[PDB]
């Protein structure tokens, strides 16, 4: 398994501009738009990020480019940040695509606001990490796909995906 599946089950995948959990425009694989309450802007971003005149409609390929981009984009942000880095190279490959995952649903400021979690996770404390990552809106607002996440950092298996 890896993080692409893993976020393919997470995101699905959706050909038209739809709007998220927190009533967001997005699109494809979880390819945030914009934040704005405009339809409009939302179909100027995507035009925008496709590269033609979609009228809010895009292929699978299309969609699975943006996807690329995302998770590769996720990724660098980690690496880059001072904060992530130390400890996303710490983790084992199991455990770094949870990782990503959260990075790629919040962003880089939201996960980064994590300390204690961050904290437990560098000194391998799984179970603590776990519950501590649970007391959190991210959990209270997507309790099925944190609970996946949570117990990926847990194990270090894929078994929640299973
Ligand atoms: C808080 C989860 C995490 C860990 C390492 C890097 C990014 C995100
Ligand atoms: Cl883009
Ligand atoms: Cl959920």
């Amino acid at each position: 398994m890896n993080i692409f599946e893993m976020l393919r089950i997470d995101e699905g995948l959706r050909l038209k501009i739809y709007k998220d959990t927190e009533g967001y425009y997005t699109i494809g694989i979880g390819h945030l738009l914009t934040k704005s309450p405009s339809l409009n802007a939302a179909k100027s971003e995507l035009d925008k990020a496709i590269g033609r005149n979609t009228n809010g409609v895009i292929t699978k390929d299309e969609a699975e480019k943006l996807f690329n981009q995302d998770v590769d984009a996720a990724v660098r942000g980690i690496l880059r940040n001072a904060k992530l880095k130390p400890v996303y190279d710490s983790l084992d490959a199991v455990r770094r695509a949870a990782a990503i995952n959260m990075v790629f649903q919040m962003g880089e400021t939201g996960v980064a606001g994590f300390t204690n979690s961050l904290r437990m996770l560098q000194q391998k404390r799984w179970d603590e990490a776990a519950v501590n990552l649970a007391k959190s809106r991210w959990y209270n607002q997507t309790p099925n796909r944190a609970k996946r996440v949570i117990t990926t950092f847990r194990t270090g298996t894929w078994d929640a995906y299973k």
